């Protein structure tokens, strides 16, 4: 009225008192409250949500006044559209603000003389916690009501004498409610309780309002179901739920997952639908995702629902093993024919290609299945565009291959390269049966962190002291006395040679008394190989003895996660479509509805046991 | 009798009849004491040992249920009576003989307890809510923003800071358990992704190339007997600015002990190239037996 300040006192304070007999002055100057140098520029924000950003008991009654106020000038759509606008806030229409707040009442108003029931509020403050965001909800106020747990809300905004938003229409971001409703789900018992039910409230909601179609059908911008965004981020709750959830009144049944087939008494036939759990990257199946993609913290505790647990036996006693073992044999008879080709070479000089007699068909085999082999490991890396090793192999086998087609001298060096680095990929079979491959965890601390830094700072404390014993011999005249083979020379390097030579921890070498030679020097090498000998590896000795005892659940973890990666590249390697596991179920009508596909719609059958 | 239980003493509560009904937990004789229509107490004045009631509240107190409960609440009930009847300072900054905050006390005997609620406590209703610690900015929903103050929690040596007496000074048993409070377990990180790992990357990459150059100087020096200073040619340059950097990192590490009027490692180092610097002054023989010390 007289400038943005006094109104914003006069709001804040709750009392129209000094705001009675404002508006005939707005019309009386034409002064349309919907102006907007009434808004602090920074950012935008206007009178109505100043006004309801203060809130004493969810009443500060002059709001109702300053919409008459706002219709005196004729005008809401602009007034009740006022965005805030800047980086931090963006957007957030005061209905954002108001429903936050949680006043159903002003809730009501502002719909029912009808605000929006879209804003899309991207200021980075509403980005997730990982773009500097503070809190993700879905920019949408329906979403907005849905994370914050205010069902009514919901009822209010999916359906009313007014106007009403669907939960189709989708965020920013690809996502409709449901999939933000996975986003700030959580793990906590309270993040999971509300949330259960109030997914299966919208979901039910969105059924019956739209009985054609369904909710989880659609995908995020990056195409994901909220399913698969659910085991990506591994929310264990709302997946485990939703895997198991069941609609029980059959009216509309028929979006449910488990079902049941028969109950003879204590023996519960029960009928796991699967959809969306396996096609061999053909739709982002979610067991894939859970397999490779998925470096989460709880990647292995969600593999403990039945469903999949299940489905890791179901594929292994079928196309699990055989295979596995047909791989395993095959790699290491080329091997084996490798070195059969490697040791009956013509020796002493002079590698040609001399293959021009019948003793040589032997050598002529083995290479050409060595190439085989290369061939056949570079085209299982190429469908890509332990899992480059096996390419790094085919590359030197081909150098191989090449070489020996110029059949010249030096060409042969690279065969011994193949022959050990396939003897080295050898433990990649070995991590399976047998419990091999425990190898293959304490190499991810031994190899790359723990020998690895020691081995430094040994070499770097050796070779100071290298240095320091070949500067410590002209006082202390030239002498080294022979060792329990350098003599006194000035030359580059064989100090260290020799040196390194006496530092080997071999026969504890001689004491002094009445010194004669360097007097010194003797003290300090003994002193120096006790630190280093007696301490540094016996410091890394107890630093095994205390490391080895981490595995806790990593055994049979890693053992059915080998079976994971493993069968399912498996069932990658050769074609799917044919006659395989994960069989058929009951037709249509208890198998129709798709979240996925035929009247089959194929499930799996777990018999459970039970008394009640 | 009345001295703490490590100097003969079987009961120590402050040498002050109020601070006595305090540590012995009898609120009544507090109101009583504090204010009644005759002579009163007040809490301003210290004790025989710099202490006054809320030092001594600290003292007495433990890590017990029972030794935490009721010692809480009757630290904030005096605190807030010393606010409202002394509504111009406040008793907190008071200090003791040894000019340590009943705060830094807490911290030093290592008092879980009443340090833990001492640093979260907020007094609710706002007619004097000047001493609170804790605070809130928004809560949009499931976050809140609260902020936490950091007064006498940093301040690098100036006056006392908490943290300092519980990194260098402190041998506690519960030195560990306090660090896991939210304000300085998070400080910990705040401190570390600024001016945390960068000085100490810098530090420690500095440090390897300066003992590489010492390494180098050594291996590459004149044999076979006869080390005088032999500083007259061009290839000699490099051993030249070698060791006048050793010398530079000695006379560093020397500068950095000095200041203190692996601690002294460091400077006994220093001590040594210094050793090393004056035997090559002299540049005769018998006088490189120190490089190799000053190296190993």
């Amino acid at each position: 009225v007289f400038n943005r300040p006094i109104l914003f006192d006069i709001v804040s304070r709750g009392s129209t008192a000094d705001l009675d007999g404002l508006l005939p002055f707005l019309l009386t100057h034409k002064k349309r409250l919907t102006d907007e140098e009434f808004r602090e520029p920074s950012t935008g924000k206007t009178c109505l949500p100043k006004a309801l950003l203060n809130l004493s008991n969810g009443r500060n009654d002059t709001i109702p006044v300053l919409l008459d106020i706002a219709e005196r000038t004729g005008n809401m759509r602009e007034f009740i559209n006022s965005p805030f606008r800047d980086i931090y806030y963006r957007g957030q229409t005061a209905l954002h603000i108001a429903i936050e707040r949680r006043c159903k009442h002003y809730v009501e108003l502002l719909v029912a003389q009808g605000a929006d029931v879209h804003a899309q509020a991207r200021g980075r403050f509403f980005q997730p916690k990982d773009e500097g965001g503070y809190f993700y909800f879905g920019e949408l106020p329906l979403s907005l009501a849905a994370c914050t747990n205010q069902p009514h809300i919901v009822n209010y905004l999916t359906e009313n004498p007014h106007k009403k938003a669907d939960m189709r229409r989708q965020d920013s971001r690809g996502n409709t409610v449901l999939h933000a409703l996975v986003a700030i789900a959580d793990n906590t018992r309270e993040n999971t309780k509300f949330v259960t039910k109030m997914y299966d409230l919208l979901l039910l909601k969105c059924a019956r309002l739209f009985p054609d179609s369904n909710l989880e059908a659609v995908l995020n911008n990056d195409g994901l179901s909220p399913l698969m965004m659910a085991a990506k981020t591994g929310k264990i709750g709302i997946f485990q739920h939703i895997i198991r959830r069941e609609v029980t009144d059959e009216d509309t049944r028929h979006l449910s997952r488990k079902f049941k087939d028969w109950a003879y008494g204590p023996v519960y036939s029960s009928l796991y639908d699967l959809s969306s759990l396996d096609t061999c990257g053909e739709e982002a199946s979610v067991l894939e995702i859970l397999v490779y993609n998925s470096k989460i913290e709880n990647r292995h505790e969600m593999l403990a629902v039945e469903p999949i647990n299940e489905l890791l036996r179901d594929k292994w006693r079928k196309f699990g093993a055989v295979s596995f073992y047909i791989n395993v044999v095959s790699y290491l008879c080329a091997m084996v024919i490798f070195t059969l080709t490697a040791y009956y070479q013509p020796l002493e000089g002079t590698p040609p290609y001399p293959y021009r007699t019948t003793v040589d068909y032997l050598r002529l085999a083995g290479e050409v299945i060595t190439l085989f082999t290369g061939v056949l490991f570079f085209f299982t890396n190429i469908k890509d565009l332990f899992q480059l090793l096996y390419f790094i192999y085919s590359v030197l086998v081909i150098v191989s291959a090449a070489l020996y087609l110029a059949g010249i001298e030096a060409y042969l060096a690279v065969m011994v390269f193949a022959l050990v680095l396939g003897w080295m990929n050898a433990l990649y079979f070995t991590r399976g049966l047998k419990l091999t491959g425990t190898y293959s965890i304490m190499i991810q601390k031994i190899l790359f962190k723990d020998l690895f830094r020691f081995l430094l700072v040994y070499l770097l404390f050796m070779i100071g002291y290298a240095s320091a014993l070949v500067s410590l011999l002209n006082p202390c005249a030239n002498m080294k006395v022979c060792n329990e083979s350098c003599r006194d020379s000035e030359t580059f390097s064989t100090f260290l040679l020799d040196l390194f030579k006496l530092t080997i921890g071999m026969g504890d070498l001689e004491m002094l008394s009445s010194t004669k030679y360097p007097v010194v020097f003797i003290i300090l090498l003994v002193t120096y190989i006790i630190l280093t000998f007696v301490l540094l590896l016996n410091m890394l000795i107890a630093l095994m003895g205390e490391t080895v005892g981490q595995v806790s659940k990593e055994s049979k973890h890693i053992w059915k996660l080998q079976w994971a990666t493993t069968i399912l590249d498996i069932e990658r390697s050769f074609p799917v479509f044919l006659r395989k596991a994960f069989r058929s179920g009951e037709m249509v009508t208890v198998g129709k509805s798709s979240d996925g596909t035929p009247d089959r719609r194929w499930c799996f059958r777990v018999d459970e046991v039970n008394w009640s």
